[PDB]
């Protein structure tokens, strides 16, 4: 029995965008970089459980939860409450300069939350790509080593480094080089496209050997993967894969980092996608979910790896902001309280049930895939595997219209996601996902 | 009446007290010893121009979480402001579903920056990545790739921020390898550059070896902060920044002013660059924007940042709502108290304070900065010797005092002072009297 | 063919004997231990098809000092016109007072390339050296700053030709970090691919990887060996490399082939591009071009080499006028004794000899390779697992019997065949029969 | 000694004669623009101290092919050197079947070398793959990242000896991006640094800038030539070489010494090392080594040499054995006629004449350089401004008179000498001569 703030309907009643949303646009065309852009033409004026009202009144249903942050919902009572009483007492003192307890809070649910036993130690900071380039140091310094490994349909970040890390060019890498240097990618397992049948001991397998003949284990600080691939279209590994290259890992001194950006906190199905893989890393990133929407990243590790830098190495001046800390503890709650991760498997149960029956009565999805609540559609040419981005693009824009908020990703540009916030109610969900279906009917 | 702490300096418990101690055990066993804290005491509460710690004890503030809480750390606009955004949504993702509090912020930002020409922003989370983003834009539209920043520079703890700063530890030390194509150059140091230098020469011997080792054609952009903030304080001597701006101008180059710690009152100006009288083809800010919440943003000649390809600027987090709530209400607040004016005020009073004491005494090699970013540099008695221990214990036991005073320097040597702009005048003398004491005690 | 020294294998003393024993000591007490020698005799001769040591020992020459000395290691026109020129003048640098010798260099280069097209050449000392050149040229050409290179490609020894070569023990490890915007792509290895991939879609696969992680606007070069050499003598799949060039050639990218090892009728043909039918935009050569005598030379579309401004392509010795008077006589040979046949005619004998010897054994897993450029490549029986120890080994075996054979392959496991274009078929039989009377020994 | 060619200047067509237009229509349709040559006309000899060219032309050779033909360019116990091992083999591969020569020399330059401790030699075959293979010995020997290599600096055109090259124009322009983790610092150049500083305060301030923005810890090597050749001839400030060896030894940082052009009897001494009274780490080699002949060599520490895994240092031709051949006989010559001594008659009789010629004209900045590397910086009168120009036409003028001088330096406004130690004392005069008549012309 969940309370909501706003109504959960989907209640489209002017143009797209609608006048104050239109007006919003041109003052934003005029002030905002043409480099920035967005998806949905119209502006938010509130966003609770599954849905998104915007200036105009129009309320949409939200299957993307601000790409997978608002997983506790976007103004979750607790969450703001948290938010306002911790701004009254401070903003901000830098953790670095004059410590608080909201930190050390965020630390140690992190250590105690994220997979295995071992003695770990957190350091925060406030975004995703900023929490990749700290587990980076971390691994290079702590090892002596100066390689790292990243995938195919990788995806990490946009400063320099996370940039090199990351596979796709377009949009994330054209033209903003040159890149740090020493990161090199391999292939990983994409069960679609790969060779029919191969095995995810013999997907890692290939990618070890490659790794032993063009860098050498001695020159490589980390392997950094997310156990879901995010941004490169959903793509789950071949069973087996993960944990081949974690125990290669181990043997090698290699550091191992999770990049759970994406899949932390709830979303897959369990509070870290390690956990499906049996795997536990020596490093997991964290950002997106952590905070109900507030800027907080963190990087949780092995004790010996995260406290062998020296005092000062790990750094910034924002980061662990009190504001964004109290908004964790609250939004962690929230997920404990409600149990979310259950939601997620409930999710991935009535969803991909629905998306499979989808699958067979038209002939433009070659895949359904994901885990929990981090679900997917690859769409490809009828008979075939070949992307088909333009007709991804067009379903995505027709269920906008009919007032559903879908986002796509995938290298090929071509896989429509499912990223609602685990608050969202079932006759919601199901309304969002029956749009979805007659939209995908329709274009077979 | 007006304050919500109490404005006076009180320490009636061991440093750190108890309630401290307990949670120093817990942050040691659940935090990287790789992040470190300056202050060993806990902080429950901060305002005006105190904090107030775990077991009671208030604190004067002479740092404000280094030049951010510029308004105050819980100014009550700003507090009120995050609450109300909070409860309509913390966040859609600006790239994904847009919002009107991001368009404010570009909007006011756009017009406070130098230059009345056309502008426009994209806002990210950290400085960092405000320097970040400034070298893609400049990159991308240059189609060049070099990148020149300089001796006592600091952007960043990112791999091209680390990069493009100048000092190794503990900024950049094992952390490699670094992000290519950026060359180092010699800027402007009054005190440690030849006697007499100009700032036009010792710009036209920057100039000299760009174009002997990079060449125009070959770089994208120069970053420079109009005051060098981690390397010192380091104000660079007359005519140095017009100067480089001038050849920027003429070879293609983007010039860059790196504003995040400058930026927003802290120089006695809106912007560093006034003082100068630059124009700042795109301009990086963070700290003080947004009165403590996590945002950052470039702002810059709109057919620069509209040379981007849709996308290619991003990031999930920027641009937050409720981080862009407090800065519209904290960017109010430095407009109605006129903060830029009360940073001049401090000025005056605070140098001539510190111009007496550095006669009175012999390990001030000199008293330097704009506004309320003032420093004194400790050297060794005749010489210009840095002295980094001395300046340590100074500000080890400025702290044991009730007086929070952060160093800095290439160094190690520099003393700073960084207060809150609505730190009383009582109690920012007190300060400063505290801190003349010990140093007095030292020499 | 009259020969200076008697054809004949003779091996009459311990190996290494008394003589390069001594030499040894001094080698030991005197030379870096980082440079190594594969065998432990010291020359004091070599002619035709025979090494002779220190010793008097007479070794079969089946690896021309790694494909070099293809006219022979002491040709008499090459001797002959290597004294003439050292007697007028050993070095001018040709870019202060330059020399009619690197004129007619280029001019028969220019010439000898594929393609009818206007060429120019700008020559230099080693094959590390023209590559390094070659992506100058483009990388200025173009204006874009990567390059691709590929899986089981060696470019050589410099940094960057390092950071363009794949395997990193024992030519990389330690060495970097590395020239930065390299770019590694899989190419054709049709006996490790998917059974039955054509080189068609082998090449697609590539171009796919480059536009998705590079893209073309950033692609200042591909560059790849036509056989690929310390690789393994990889040829290959048919298709592959045409439908490379055709893609560059769309895209504005420079396509570069290393002719380094194949290059000057080496593999039955000029160049093995003719075997492709492709024109690359850029050709590297050295090894062969100057009968043993260190020159190297990039040939390229004139408007690539000739878009570097002047003394933009540079150093003190290349083109030295010596080497040049080398590489016109070796060339010469080549022309006369129609030594491009001859390598057509070495294929056909070796290549049906070394099927016969695959069929009988089980210990090859394929026989590759063109012209006088071949290759077994040795694996465990029933099975495609690279056995580099029993590849070791049966080298070892043959050089203890008097026949010096050299190995190779990203896997350690490639016995390679290259002898001078001008052994006596008497002397290249004895030499195959050696080998594969030990390879039989083995495969019991 | 005596002579194969006429030792005269001998000009009696047009510049270039016919014989020579004809090669460069050949040269200008075969040979990519981006070579480029100094000299427009053929040649068809050189000996001694004179290039003959295709249309009978005599030059005086003041530039030896850039510091190469030390023992001149046909010394015919090179040729005879050279004739004779290509008729046993011109190559084996001395990884895959190695020979005496390439131990004859290992063993020559161990010696040669400064120091008295244990040795070991590598050879490549230009002093660009010398210079790499030493940066190579030492990352992995130290197992540290970082290369300082210095302002005015040249040392290749490879990828990283490009980025080791401190100018851009025409070496590394538009060649990059370059091989990652080099940093440039100051080194000494007396003309142009602060007067009266001290070789010892120059390399303090050098050490200082390497503390703060690279830290010992990361540093692998520091490369330096010890008279700076490309980038102007210019010697450093007394003390400042040794003043970095002894702080390179205490933290564990290869000091390469890159005597390319400086080696080899060139500056007075085998090795211009001993002028400084250093004991490089490594010593980079190649021009005069091998009388003309493409070989380059690494003579290192035994300990350094030795780190590296057998194949780990390569290469198909390196240590060539006719190079070889051409190098034991090119270092029998320099010994047997003591070219040392006659490169130190040079310095004292050329300098002289230079410096008075200085005192005479307002054009010349500075006379410098040891022994037959000797330089006259050309300024605009009354200051240091570089004429580069003047440089040129003085040049050219000189070539049109039959006189063969290159020019260098950072400014391009460098006149250099290196001519073969062989040139007669009377043809060394007339060119210097010429020289002093055009210089004056100009003044």
């Amino acid at each position: 029995d969940i309370t909501y703030r706003l109504a959960q309907k989907r209640t489209i009643v002017t143009p797209l965008p609608g006048p104050r949303s239109g007006a919003l646009a041109e003052r934003r065309r005029a002030a905002v970089s043409a480099g920035v852009g967005s998806t949905a033409p119209v502006y938010a004026v509130d966003a609770d459980g599954g849905v998104i009202v915007d200036a105009d009144g129009n309320s949409f249903i939200d299957l993307g939860a601000g790409i997978a942050v608002t997983t506790v919902g976007a103004s979750h009572p607790a969450v703001a409450a948290a938010i306002a009483d911790q701004a009254t007492h401070f903003t901000h003192t830098c953790f670095m300069v004059t410590p608080y307890e909201q930190y050390v809070q965020v630390a140690e649910l992190l250590n105690a939350l994220t997979p295995g036993d071992h003695d770990k130690r957190t350091a925060l900071f406030n975004s995703g790509a900023e929490a990749v380039e700290n587990a980076i140091k971390v691994a290079r310094l702590a090892t002596g080593r100066p390689a790292v490994v990243a995938f195919d349909n990788a995806y990490h970040g946009r400063t320099n480094l996370t940039m090199a890390l990351t596979a796709k060019s377009m949009p994330y890498k054209s033209q903003f080089g040159p890149f740090a240097p020493e990161v090199y990618r391999m292939p990983a397992s994409y069960p679609l496209r790969d060779e029919p049948g191969l095995t995810g001991e013999e997907a890692a397998r290939r990618a070890i050997s490659r790794i032993e003949t063009q860098i050498g284990a001695q020159s490589l600080a980390a392997i950094i993967i997310e156990p879901i691939q995010g941004e490169g279209g959903f793509i789950v590994p071949a069973p087996g894969f993960l944990a081949t290259l974690t125990a290669w890992a181990s043997e090698n001194g290699v550091v191992f980092i999770a990049d759970e950006v994406q899949t932390g906190f709830a979303r897959t199905g369990a509070w870290f996608a390690s956990e499906h893989e049996g795997i536990v890393p020596d490093i997991v990133t964290m950002a997106k979910g952590i905070a109900g929407g507030m800027p907080l990243s963190a990087v949780t590790g092995r004790a010996e790896l995260m406290d062998a830098v020296y005092a000062g190495g790990l750094g910034g001046t924002y980061g662990g902001n009190p504001v964004t800390c109290a908004a964790a503890v609250a939004a962690l709650g929230v997920m404990r309280e409600l149990d979310l991760p259950a939601r997620a498997r409930a999710i991935e149960a009535s969803v991909t049930s629905r998306l499979s029956a989808l699958a067979e009565e038209v002939d433009i999805i070659g895949e359904v895939r994901g885990r929990g609540a981090m679900l997917a559609i690859e769409i490809v040419k009828p008979g075939t595997l070949e992307p088909d981005a333009a007709l991804t693009k067009s379903i995505a824009a027709e269920a906008l219209s009919q007032g559903v908020l879908i986002l796509t990703c995938g290298t090929f540009g071509n896989v429509i996601r499912l990223l609602p916030p685990l608050v969202i109610g079932d006759d919601l969900l199901d309304e969002g996902i029956t749009a979805l279906s007659d939209i995908i009917r329709a274009k077979a």
